[PDB]
């Protein structure tokens, strides 16, 4: 059917403060990408472990369709598994169901184009479990919302407001913390790739996931126009949290 | 009076494209601060015409109260002029009317202290007119939400995601842009000033406005913690834009 959104606090994934987080994030592997693409341990979509994502979020609001609430498991077409994938182990474990998804590619203006993939998953855990992901050196990033003078020229027009990436840091950085999930919780789950490569697909679902590539070019200098489609993703904030049933989401 | 919020674009006040706008932001005199603290042409409250704001967005929808719409005016109770104030001619131009307001400080909880000030007010304007800002040489800043690590060890928890400024560019800019409002719609004017020295009030509401400060800390480092209180102000987004009847918006202090 049609999308619904969240309302709501977006919760981290952990049982000591299940504090408050206001966006989504992506880790990125900086030590053996040069190797062979990046392939860790995470939060992967149904049998493809190569998508994984290190960011999920808990969802204890509610969901809407204008004034109206919703269940997402009423509203779901298609649905998979949620799995867990340890790269130490090889085990893919069970983690949730999917009933809702988003999907997006962002490309950025001017010619050369850069693009960012995100997929976000809305899933119910079906077990009560903890896990940390990989060692190794990362950066990391979110979107966030920039103004900024309208051109080069020393005299600006009404300041634009585009997407560009925060990416950090200069230090070194090691993202093996801890999520902890609660059987019968809601979470999100967001696959958020720069500049990728290659895609792999839910093809029941015509659902994709970018891979974290090997390489990228800079993260720095790009501006994404902030579109319409763009909203509700996750990519530039937690705003308006928008799903759609599994297999009705937008086409990428 | 309990609080409202906008639901629709916010659009650029320029007649020719309204387009979308997705961030308040603020302008900083870089240019004459060191002589005298910046007062410059833009749209104030009433006759407080120190406190001046170059950010002002067209807000074409509708305002909720739960399900049910409601007419800001039906909702108001306290009301005032706002205004544009020109530093050249000296002469206060009435704009249209404040029906709605919200107001905010962001404090920082590290080592250094540092407040944001942020007040929105939510009018109809009365006139159809535009203006252009004063010419000065300037900065730009919007608040970010920013993803980091937890801290300054190697190994991170979860990360954080807090508050920071983007605060642009390097190179010369001047914002002399101009704005355009037609009679009858609605509009937000932002004023938001980082490491403020000074604030002015309307007493009758206790509203406050911070003024320009002519010197300030370095902007880049701070971070803030995102608050509660601090979603619907317009700081770090504007999602969810909220606002009160006039006089009846949370506490400054
Ligand atoms: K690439
Ligand atoms: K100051």
């Amino acid at each position: 059917g049609d999308a619904y959104v969240y309302r709501g606090p977006c919760q981290e994934a952990a049982d000591p403060l299940h504090a408050a987080r206001y966006a989504a994030w992506s880790v990125v592997d900086v030590h053996t990408n040069h190797t062979s693409p990046p392939r860790w341990s995470g939060v992967v979509p149904d049998g493809q472990t190569s998508a994984w994502s290190a960011c999920t979020l808990e969802l204890p609001g509610a969901f809407y369709q204008g004034a109206q609430e919703i269940d997402p498991v009423a509203a779901a077409d298609g649905t998979f598994a949620v799995n867990h994938w340890n790269t130490t182990n090889q085990k893919l474990t069970r983690l949730g169901t999917a009933y809702g998804c988003n999907q997006h590619r962002a490309r950025t203006t001017g010619a050369e184009f850069r693009v960012i993939s995100v997929t976000s998953v809305l899933w119910r855990a079906e077990i009560s479990t903890g896990w940390n992901y990989d060692r190794f050196l990362a950066k990391l990033w979110n979107g966030t919302i920039l103004a900024e003078p309208t051109t080069s020229h020393q005299d600006s027009g009404i300041p634009l407001t585009r997407g560009g990436l925060n990416w950090v840091r200069s230090e070194n950085t090691v993202y093996a913390y801890r999520n902890q999930i609660t059987a019968g919780k809601w979470y999100v789950t967001f696959w958020m790739t720069y500049d990728p490569d290659e895609w792999v697909w839910l093809d029941q679902f015509k659902l994709q996931f970018a891979l974290h590539p090997a390489n990228w070019s800079d993260p720095i200098a790009p501006r994404w126009d902030i579109t319409e489609d763009s909203l509700g993703t996750g990519l530039w904030s937690l705003q308006d949290l928008t799903f759609y049933p599994v297999g009705h989401q937008p086409a990428a």
